[PDB]
DNA sequence: CGTGAGCATGCTCAC
DNA sequence: GTGAGCATGCTCA
């Protein structure tokens, strides 16, 4: 997807280095099913207030981009609910007592959207921890497909502030799997 | 809970191997999902009227035993249904006009019972089609645990007659997976 | 119909 | 827990 940094300069940064790691050359996140990955939110601006963070996912794959991405059969019954997430939420956000899970009732994706908090003090970003409830290999959901993982600033009134994104593989080797597609990587 | 002839020497036969395939030194069957599996039914003397063959599920290993073996969530879901099997049933009866999907209220095991029919003429067994619904490695299913198939002849009462078994991996690829398990069988020393 | 090599990807098991 | 290697479904010459 396309990026819009907007008006108070919004986009992501990663933690450096598994369960959870982020390559550059491929901007893509390789994560463990379940396991916390902390997403740095970066302004250039303060947000006006009530401003709020969304997240979602969506195939990367043209022909697969209006397919909702959802939990597959298994883990959607497999009984490991926090109580606020609905069972077929794929991202589900840890750390924050305000998210909110909601599905679009025109497209029906699913999305998860948090309060946008100033930095703390010392810090020049504030951090949102995301869990993948499905790897990218589960059958009846995501199916092996890649999906993009959306993330936008909107104002209290749902308007896009700013939007940034990056592409994410959950499965059980991160480091062997980002090692394997950064080599088979070809540019130009 | 054993293998058993009877009073009729009941037991199964295999025609020899992939899609399916039967390995005597394991008594194990490799078949891939869905494909229709031939066993044959084999007895000395003909049984009584309204004798029932009656297949059933199990995991071989002890610490699984009391688990129930079923369609993974996926397949469960996937509408490949015929119309008259549960979709949560993994065995399914192919070719025979009046199958009948129990489900022991008790156990909450499946089984799939389908009427004893005697050889046809200038043949000594008689054949019954079964496939699966399932891979052995099913995420949410069998999950990769191996499971026996108890495949037994009881009569109109319910009563059993006679019992065999055999173990079943259904997968991807029968004939290298079967070479494997033979290979690693072998080592028995 | 019918072949086979290599790989994708969750799992298991020594050090 | 850390790297090695296996188990097992899929892709495609
Ligand atoms: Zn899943
Ligand atoms: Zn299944």
């Amino acid at each position: 997807q396309k990026t819009y940094q907007g008006n108070y300069g919004f986009h992501l940064g990663f933690l450096q280095s598994v369960m959870c790691t982020y390559s550059p050359p491929l901007n893509k996140l390789f994560c463990q099913l379940a396991k916390t990955c902390p997403v740095q939110l970066w302004v250039s601006a303060t947000p006006p207030a009530g401003s709020r963070v969304r997240a979602m996912a969506i195939y990367k794959k043209s022909q697969h981009m209006t397919e909702v991405v959802r939990r597959c059969p298994h883990h959607e019954r497999c009984s490991d609910g926090d109580g606020l997430a609905p069972p077929q939420h794929l991202i589900r956000v840890e750390g924050n007592l305000y998210p909110e899970y909601l599905e679009d009732r025109q497209t029906f994706r699913h999305s998860v959207v948090v309060p946008y908090e100033p930095p703390e003090a010392g810090s020049e970003y504030t951090t949102i921890h995301y869990k993948y409830m499905c790897n990218s290999s589960c059958m009846g959901g995501m199916n092996r497909r890649p999906i993009l993982t959306i993330i936008t600033l909107e104002d209290s009134s749902g308007n896009l502030l700013g939007r940034d994104s990056f592409e994410v593989r959950v499965c059980a080797c991160p480091g062997r799997d980002r090692r394997t597609e950064e080599e088979n990587f070809r540019k130009k």
